[PDB]
């Protein structure tokens, strides 16, 4: 029955699918909107306190296919579904877009077939992919799978005979499993001929007909699973470089399962759900001991979150929708929207607090959203509060996210100073290999760091189609042995791949006291993409080709050095001045020089410089993306130069806030003399 | 003088940069082109051994910038250049292109200020890259290089004063360096004003300058050395993905030298000439101890080979101009040309020789380029001695390279099926922790064998601009708990992502006893690019979920065992029937009944089949790139529909060989029918 008498309706009674979700450790699949409306309401009581939300502010409608195969929505009861795949159409009014905004939500029913992927879930989660990618909406995958569907044609086990050898006798064995023509009979009455393919042969008796190959009559056994599973892999490979993806493991993830959670890339794993390829007893079975217990071990968080398979990990499934649509704040509501800007009580125009010291160890979180001190807050460069790092459990020596700078969204990355203590468990499955602690020195690019970094230029550029910022300080890449068997030279390019292909504006900062040296410097300068990147260098940074040690170790050797005693026992201060000598080549000052930065900049006045930058360039985009829409486009130098053509006379192209002031003034009037442009662009 | 009497002049006294080079382990940069002379001859020797030869089948023009900074031809006295870049135009008629074909070659002159990169030869080496990227041409690099540049404003050393604390005594150090007014005037002089920026200040006497930075009047010091190299790295970036690009490693490549190595991806290294990002001495007073002895340990081909970052190695230079030369061979003259046809005497037309036993151990190598024995030869699925195996050294899981089916050039992935002993050296650095072998079983994917496969899938597609077949037959992705530690998910999904990307035509063949399981199937369904991939799966090939074992480990468990045989101890046996059962699922003849695969095949006829369906494609390809230089093109599906429309009644157009015949025919009579069809492409 049921639990006998309760305030309101017993919803897992009601549903008995609900409870067998639960059971598993899971939300009901039915109940995930609930969370995001949730999640949705959480997010306008911590923007603005006051406001008062009405149900209208949130919408879920459940997407089905048609007689057609194509996507309509309907309104039914949880648990109609015939397939294991549902899907969500969600429109939703959130502090940055308050008109509302929408995205699609998929997820495997854990309680359909265990969440398998069967022929006809993989080819409705493709054709919703392809409905979010034809909007430009968000994909948003709830992962609670059991992987590929397993099938046996089980109408062939009942009736099937053997063909023994010793004609009554196991052990010698059979040279084939046969159907007598009873056997295909049934196979006609119950309709299923084409379950097997055979060969007519009589023999010592009557015909026989041996099984050559069983296909089975019910659809989903093997390889159809395999070739649905391909088909949503590159679905979700695509949909990666044309809309926002993101994944929220939430009771494991298996096979494809797996896949499609790096695929998307952005992923969110909720404590003890795993994800994983083969699980431990099949991995026993093999291996023959007993070397694996469960399945957290092959891909807990502590695997996949150290891993960076896993951007962020998660308390339960209403933490990960929480995450989710945090996240989702700072991307654009669909593919190519201006990015989402929302101001908040902290203000641009004011100085830049917490201020790095030559000598004293900082968090550079500290830099970006400022710290909390016994004597009152110290603002940092970004929006206080604004600052949602990710990839946090992963190569921690940089440190990336997504932040606001006077409301403006943009993807972050900060070199992380303190020595990173990166300790590698042994694995079970080697008799003996323990423990293993990786010292990772700050400043210093390693693979796994230099991966980090390409990883979060590629995942800023991609589907959040976020500007971005570097606050460049690094010494160099590692040049030891292991790092580079370990291909640390593959992992550094990957950051110049990315950075070719980044979209939107970027802004290379050498802080106050960092650096950027030769191995390093070479991988983020300005020239890998002229059209979007630009560099600043603080007045209190260095860089240069090598560090002033290895300099005076080269040109400044004993010899030269007792010359200059010559000119005017006192190793230790000459050996000094020649370091200081070295040092005065570093500075920004010979940067602007030779013409390599875009300004020298003071770190308490950079807030309000970037801010006005950044929001000039936004406009200016804007603008060459409409020149761009013409008909007969040239180099982007050709339209930056006509677009500042219509500039007034007075306005000073080098002002970001005047341009940026007079553009936001003339949107429509500039929109007009491109009108009257187009019967220009036929010729 | 010069060795005193030799029979001809001596080309090391006559230009002393030679002998400068030879001393350094590497060939003069000017001696190169007759390096490319001698091994474009040997290639003729080898394809025709009679052919007779002319000089005038080769040709190297030396480029240099005018007044303009453009590139021009000119012949001169090796050792005139000014800068230590040095670049050739070479034009050759090859066995695949009798009539010529074109590409460049780049290289760091290593008796030039030591092979360093200054600005100037940064913006050479970029300026070479678009005259070949602009040509569609390749781009060959020889690297022999010591990195980025590094100066030092020599002309203030003379002449620089401190400002001791004590007046006169080094322990209390000093304020600051600054000049006289003899200094400044000295700098006025030898017009070397900019040189410093100072700050007047008279004190306890008579003005004095401080100097607050060092700029230097000789260019090519600092950070302007940083963005030269940034500029040649983006550069060589987008090349990649333009132009066929190969580099070899010739006496050291340092700095941008490492990465211009990788960025251009394709690698051949010379044995005993290291590619390091810092030397040993650096690393060692770092490290503050004697751990690294040579620059062999941190980047010779043990490092860079067993790395992967190294395609090939090679015992000298000729070796490895040869390598180049013959990689070259199967890539089309430039971008877009159609791939390089070279048939020889190995005919199409014949049965393929060696075969899989499923129990016995064999080479795959001897499944593609054939196998010696005491009895004859067995030739195998391509031509014989067409075979050019890359990568060769690192994640031999898989085995990669490149190979003709009856003349046609192509990408070739076999998997290796012998377990591979990966014997991971010690790194010196730390005090103890040594050898270390990593057994990596066949059939399986591990972390660096599926980043090797997504590797070979974008270099073969990038500039080689190959067709591609993969003998598919991987068990899956290992499930262990290092190799998931180690990401194997993220490699994994890079080959997805490069089947995306792949622009020409694709195949897929599981061989006579391989087969292609969940883990592994998913990453390589003809479904994740329709429009290039093809699936094929022998007669005698296996694929399903899971293999037999598991299989029977769930859906024929004892239960189901007993009951069979209730219906006709006895464990062994029935455990064994329940094996076959499954087995019977796997069959080619249900991929063929659920449409997963094209065609199943007999692999004695896969090179008849191959060669036609692959030439027949060839042709259908170039047809539907003719469509889309229309003027309202549509999907590729109405252009191949409309191609195929233009086919005679009778042609079969299942017929690969008809179609391919009735194509060569008609090119021109095709090309008419585009003609007018244009004057239909402007509505």
């Amino acid at each position: 029955l049921r639990p006998i008498a309760t305030p309101y309706p017993v919803k897992e009674w009601l549903q008995p699918k609900r409870y067998k979700a639960h059971l598993m450790g899971t939300t009901y699949v039915y109940d995930f909107p609930e969370l995001f409306r949730q999640a949705s309401s959480s997010q306008w009581k911590n923007f603005s306190a006051d406001v008062k939300l009405t149900d209208d502010f949130f919408i879920s409608n459940e997407l089905i296919e048609d007689e057609n195969g194509e996507l309509t929505e309907v309104e039914r009861e949880p648990g109609a579904n015939a397939i294991g795949m549902v899907a969500f159409k969600i429109t939703v009014k959130t502090p940055e877009y308050p008109r509302g905004r929408q995205f699609v939500v998929v997820a495997n029913d854990i309680t359909f077939k265990i969440g398998s992927f069967g022929p006809q879930e993989d080819e409705f989660f493709n054709k919703v992919t392809e409905y979010a990618r034809k909007r430009g909406i968000p994909r948003i995958y709830l992962a609670a799978n059991s992987g590929a569907r397993i099938g046996m044609a089980e109408e062939i086990v009942p009736l099937f005979q053997v063909a023994w050898n010793d004609a009554a006798n196991p052990d010698k064995g059979f040279q084939y499993l046969y159907l007598t023509s009873e056997g295909m009979e049934t196979l006609k009455k119950f309709d299923k001929e084409n379950s097997v393919l055979t060969e007519r042969t009589v023999i010592n008796g009557e015909e026989r007909f041996v099984i050559k190959t069983i296909i089975g009559s019910e659809d989903g056994l093997g390889v159809e699973c395999l070739r649905g599973s391909g088909l949503i892999a590159g679905a979700t490979s695509r949909a990666y470089h044309d809309i926002f993806t993101i994944t929220l493991v939430t009771c494991r993830s298996v096979g494809i399962g797996a896949y499609l959670v790096r695929l998307g890339q952005r992923a969110i794993q909720v404590e003890g759900q795993p994800i994983i390829l083969t699980g431990a007893p099949a991995i026993n079975k093999m291996l023959g001991r007993e070397v694996y217990t469960s399945n957290l071990q092959l891909g807990g968080t502590q695997i996949m979150y150290n891993n960076g398979v896993s951007h962020l990990t998660a308390v339960d499934d209403l933490a990960g929708v929480e995450k989710i649509v945090e996240w989702m704040s700072y991307v654009p509501a669909k593919r190519n929207m201006p990015v989402p800007i929302l101001e908040t009580k902290d203000t641009w125009d004011r100085p830049v607090d917490f201020t790095p010291t030559n000598d004293e160890t900082y968090d550079v979180r500290w830099m970006i959203e400022g710290r909390e001190t016994e004597s009152g807050f110290e603002y940092g460069l970004f929006d206080k509060g604004s600052f949602f790092e990710t990839l946090s459990g992963w190569a921690k020596g940089v440190v990336v996210g997504r932040a606001r700078l006077g409301g403006i969204p943009l993807g972050v990355i900060g070199v992380e100073t303190r020595t990173v203590e990166n300790l590698i468990p042994a694995d079970p499955a080697n008799p003996n290999s323990a423990e293993t602690l990786i010292q990772e020195p700050g400043q210093v690019w390693h693979p796994n760091s230099a991966f980090k970094t390409a990883q979060a230029i590629n995942d800023f550029n991609n589907g959040e189609q976020l500007p971005m910022m570097i606050l460049a300080n690094w010494r160099g890449f590692s040049g030891g042995q292991r790092d580079m068997f370990n291909e640390v030279l593959k992992y550094g390019s990957f950051i110049v791949d990315a950075l070719v292909d980044y979209k939107q504006p970027i802004i290379i900062y050498i802080p106050p006291t960092g650096e950027l040296r030769g191995g390093s410097w070479v991988v983020v300068d300005p020239t890998i993409n002229a059209d979007q990147m630009e560099m600043y260098a603080d007045v209190n940074a260095r860089a240069g080709v090598l560090e002033p040690q290895g300099m005076v170790g080269i040109k400044f050797r004993r010899e030269k050095l007792l010359d200059t005693m010559n000119r005017l026992e006192l190793l230790p201060i000459y050996g000094q001045i020649s370091l200081q000598f070295a040092d005065l080549h570093d500075r920004s000052s010979r940067m602007v020089a030779k013409g390599v930065i875009s300004k020298e900049l003071e770190w308490t006045e950079a807030r309000r410089f970037f801010f006005w930058r950044l929001r000039r360039r936004l406009n200016e985009e804007y603008l060459i993306k409409r020149l761009s829409h013409q008909v007969g486009e040239a180099s982007r130098l050709e339209k930056i130069a006509r677009i500042r053509s219509w500039y007034p006379a007075s306005v000073d192209h080098e002002d970001d806030r005047q341009v940026a002031t007079w553009i936001e003034e003339n949107y429509k009037t500039l929109d007009d003399k491109l009108k009257g442009l187009k019967l220009e662009s036929f010729a």
